[PDB]
């Protein structure tokens, strides 16, 4: 527990929240398309053709990405949250192509269902 | 290591509970800098997301979360590190 | 043109796009629900109910809010981002009730049109 | 008045001009601690809108919106200031 969580039963609900959402992803509908998720990307603020693919493959996905919030982290490094809505396989594939790109380097979703 | 870094904390929380998103946002002011910003979709009716992006060394960012994640009518509450 | 622009046909430009943009939502099918807009919000960050009210107001418009970007400027300021999607009225109509809250010290549209 | 401000830079682009978005990012990563974030929604095939929230004096405020909206490719960019 010691990042320090507070106690006994504070580490274990957090556990129970995504053992939850992960469940929910699981066994849904493959194809509902409703679904919600947080890509986080970490890349390189220089790379030539980068941020450009990136909106390449964002604008072709459409309708799957709602918003991208972007922090110019320091002189290299850009950080942004990709929200993204549709089903499992629209939001791995788009979690692949970017994770893909030459000069990204952290690209982690979070899966986030409604209840 | 004690060294500053970013970091991005998502929420989903129920988007009626009265006094929740007023005291989500007196923490956020009450910890300065180390709250960047926040972006928020609307999901349905009972059911908002954030994602909020923090900046601090790792036990700041854990003080954050702990704080955040505690409160009534969160139903989510995950951290993603650099 | 000393905020300082830079020359002669500078400050003109920028004055025909914003001319093109604002004749564009005056003759377009009033009913045309893809028009896009930026509200800009100066907020109270501790009015009782204030953030609350927003939240219901544009949870209630459901649809025609794409998201909203949060800066806490300080001990009792935020600025809020609002970005809508709708026709003219409905835009309109979130914007004045924003602006009609107790708290909110600055509510702008910015209207946005595709090229 | 030499004062720090907030501000929002609103600017729809071309979302295929090659070295556009490069060169909006070279320019924000430059401007440090002037830039505080951008938001961006796909609006179609052909554009794109970006929320650039900004922070400064009124003259650094300008530069920003002037080096900004000055780039081929961008077809709107229209300040608010606080
Ligand atoms: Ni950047
Ligand atoms: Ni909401
Ligand atoms: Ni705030
Ligand atoms: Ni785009």
């Amino acid at each position: 527990i010691i990042n320090g969580y507070s106690s006994r039963s504070e580490l274990v609900r957090d556990m129970i929240r995504e053992k939850l959402v992960e469940d929910n992803w699981a066994e849904d509908n493959p194809n509902d398309e409703s679904k919600i998720a947080v890509l986080v990307v970490i890349y390189d603020a220089h790379q030539r053709e980068l941020n450009q693919r990136m909106i390449d493959i964002q604008h072709a996905s459409g309708t799957h990405v709602l918003c991208t919030t972007h922090i110019h982290m320091d002189e290299h490094n850009c950080l942004e949250t990709i929200i993204l809505q549709g089903n499992s396989f629209e939001i791995q594939r788009l979690q692949l192509e970017i994770g893909g790109l030459r000069g990204v380097k952290f690209a982690k979703l979070t899966k986030a269902s409604s209840f």
